[PDB]
């Protein structure tokens, strides 16, 4: 009867459904926070997986000031059994001593350290000192990763990143409901989320 | 009996095939044209495949002006039914909803889009308007992808970017010509070609 | 007995022997030397594999001076039949045409050519003259590489780079010992290795 209705659930369901499909692009975006009160994301969208390091000069805030933190959002068909996080040193290092450091730490930001803010996106807050870099590693829920398949995902993987600057968190939060990404704001509510619902936050 | 003849046949032949051997380099070059008459070049070299992301900063001219247009070089051993092309939007995106995005678009530029300039050349022209991003494949003719061979390719494969401005079109010109690679001139003529001739453009 | 010997010397294995599990860092440097007396070092952590191109404006120094040549530092568990580095042309190319050009020259810096600076380090001079530009390959010694673990290569290959600058050689040298890494001073001295020794050079 109501198919008008229908149709508006069958599209919010697609939004919802969309990103789980093998080519589906994944969006993660690393927040960085100045005491300033200004903020500086780096946004990177790519359909199979994600690898980053963000260095200490690319971290630092047009006045020449380190972040106090980054929150990052995780969003898409993400394998969050080995979605993770980890602050390391100047060098890109989990151990002072290169020759004991590995590709990841002991203790690597990971599990429940993801704050579920939908069933498309999770986020985490990871404090920084001065000088401390950011590494994320994000992958495609299973494989792309198998045999003949690992081919096309290997050239298929075209990471778009951008930078991006604001002025307030304000901007920072407004941005994030628009590009349909989690954000945890600085009380610590989850305020975006990748997750569609047909009528908002009506209940 | 004319073997200076033969030996310089066989000379002209090895250039034309030396592309085509598996180790072999290939060149591709985005051509961003701007108002003021200038361009800017993103010229690769690479032996196995290419991704590309030229992000809206990227593409500005030193005025600060953005590009008209950009033409895309492809040079090589390229498999033709897997080089495309396509114009995204300021964040990398081929729907501005990233959760109905996916790795490449519904009409992404392939096929007979490219314009032939030569065994070894495809050349397009793409229309940019403010903001665009652009993304550029292009992958080894078949295999290097498959299962063993896979590994040496990932590791073999050190894609050597340079970026190079030109005061005029005729600057563009003439490195096509010299670089041995495809160009269309403004007025859509192909003016440059990998192709080697024994006499040049004799006939 | 001496319990507090053995452990050290057992600390002394495990540091030495540390960078040979599988997910192990290994550290690329490159030390650019110019006519200033100044250096600049492009330094890699990674625990897979590394490709490096050094373009002829990253090589420049702050006053806009080419540099004399470059010190490739190669350390960890690096496959040495592999190693490799070549100084190729202002486009990346190891022949001037691009058609001919291979994803290594027939002349390419490898075997002997690299100095032996511990069981963990080698390091290699290469002298460069105006636009050259610099390539290396490093890969972990197998495999990683193989079948469904290239999987997991591939994804953990998070590749951490720095660029110093140091004003004088003295600043290298220091940086180089502190950091274990291989080094050869302008005698020809090799000055810093990754090889830890349980009472220093004390023989």
């Amino acid at each position: 009867r109501d198919v008008r209705r229908e149709q508006q659930e069958i599209i919010t369901r697609q939004i919802n459904t969309a990103p789980y499909v093998q080519d589906a692009m994944m969006r993660v975006v690393v927040f960085a926070q100045y005491p300033s009160g200004r903020y500086k994301a780096f946004d990177y969208v790519f359909p199979d997986y994600l690898k980053v390091f963000l260095n200490w000069r690319e971290l630092l805030e047009g006045s020449g000031r380190y972040p106090m933190g980054v929150i990052v959002s995780f969003n898409g068909n993400i394998d969050w059994t080995r979605a993770r996080v980890e602050a390391t040193n100047m060098h890109g290092l989990n151990n002072t001593d290169w020759r004991e450091a590995r590709a990841w730490g002991p203790h690597v930001i990971c599990g429940n350290q993801l704050r579920k803010a939908g069933h498309l996106s999770r986020a985490v807050y990871v404090p920084l000192d001065e000088h401390n870099t950011v590494k994320v590693l994000a992958t495609a829920r299973q494989n792309r990763f198998n045999g003949p398949q690992l081919a096309q995902t290997l050239t298929n993987n075209i990471v778009c990143p951008n930078v991006i600057e604001f002025n307030t968190e304000s901007d920072v939060i407004d941005y994030a409901k628009m590009a349909h990404i989690a954000y945890i704001d600085q009380a610590g509510l989850i305020v975006a989320s990748s997750d569609a619902y047909i009528s908002g936050d009506s209940q």
